[PDB]
């Protein structure tokens, strides 16, 4: 049944709750972003109102064929009224179109649902700064101190320098980047830009990227693989067998692959700096796993919460085990005692 942490008390609202059938007493279904664990259950036969960002609304219509009459896109950073309740959508610094949702309950309670997010000090100057938040439904994906990772900027610097060096040394090297969902587009876009190429991909992936309002996108991507030296493939194909196969398909245009897997975290991070990352190699194929995260590190998460000072925290991630739950609740208490709220 729908779990309590997807329900907004004092409202007819749910968040990211599309796989439980008709939820008793839900008048509006919010969707924070277009990732499959969150939209699981939506299709063209859905007949309740869906509230979301403009970009999420492009994807629902074009990829899942939800009918337009049931899609309710809202602008960001704007006070809006939904079934008599004031809401605001804020940028979540996750994937394109991902939002956090502020709800202003009729009784005076203020609730923030982060969706999936990567906490950033820039959020400390949105409409969040202007009032107190009583309850926080928090993306706790990496809520443990072992989860450190570099900034997105440091990681892109590494990938750009790596790719530019490899291809300048060997003009017949191909760069491949893996993907399985929207998000992390900077990886492949920044590499293509330094090499002066477009990124080549399947028709299905080109379609998906055309929904994202990325400026100058027609200048950056293409379905013509033959004209491109950066190719996108399914994440599943980023291994030695899958890459040998793809190299065969390129018809002797290339004699070397350098491939990137943007992982979230990998325990090489406890010991190793980004400077120090090395690939796995077999023959003329090298694979780098790079720690490009679209979720908060433990420190980023801590700073956000100690700034916000919520009265109650409700985790939305890692809630399935008692050990996880008890570990998170210990960190919440430390943070509160250290900051004094
Ligand atoms: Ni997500």
């Amino acid at each position: 049944t729908c779990p309590f942490y997807k329900k907004i008390p004092g409202t007819g609202f749910t968040v990211d709750a599309f796989q439980y059938g008709v939820v008793e007493g839900c008048t509006a279904y919010f969707l924070t972003h277009f990732h499959s664990d969150h939209y699981a259950g939506l299709s063209k036969h859905f007949t309740f109102p869906v509230y979301c960002s403009e970009i999420t609304g492009n994807l629902l219509k074009n990829k899942l064929h939800v009918q337009e009459q049931y899609i309710h896109p809202l602008p960001l950073d704007t006070e809006c009224i939904v079934n008599g309740v004031k809401v605001v959508l804020l940028d979540a610094n996750h994937c394109p179109g991902a939002v956090m949702i502020l709800f202003y309950l009729p009784n005076g309670t203020v609730i923030l649902h982060t969706g999936d997010f990567r906490a950033d000090p820039s959020m400390e100057r949105s409409l969040l700064a202007d009032q107190k938040v009583h309850m926080l439904y928090l993306d706790t994906t990496y809520c443990s101190p072992e989860y450190t990772f570099p900034s997105q900027q440091e990681v892109i610097r590494f990938a750009i320098n790596t790719a530019f060096e490899a291809v300048t040394l060997n003009p017949h090297a191909l760069v491949v980047c893996g993907t399985y969902s929207i998000g992390k587009e900077k990886v492949f876009l920044a590499i293509a830009d330094v090499l002066g190429s477009k990124v080549g991909m399947s028709q299905e992936k080109y379609k998906t990227l055309q929904c994202l309002n990325i400026p100058e996108i027609n200048s950056l991507i293409t379905t013509d693989m033959c004209s491109s030296l950066v190719h996108l493939l399914p994440m599943m194909q980023i291994n030695f067998k899958g890459l040998q196969s793809h190299l065969k398909k390129c018809g002797g245009k290339y004699n070397q692959i350098l491939a990137f897997r943007p992982t979230g975290w990998t325990h090489s991070n406890k010991f190793t700096r980004i400077a120090d990352v090395i690939p796995q190699t077999k023959g003329n194929i090298s694979i780098y796993g790079i720690p490009y995260s679209e979720h908060s590190s433990y420190l980023e998460m801590k700073r956000f919460v100690q700034w916000l000072k919520p009265q109650k925290i409700i985790p939305t991630v890692n809630v399935g085990t008692w050990k996880s739950r008890s570990t998170m609740e210990k960190y919440f208490r430390e943070w509160k005692l250290e900051a004094g709220y």
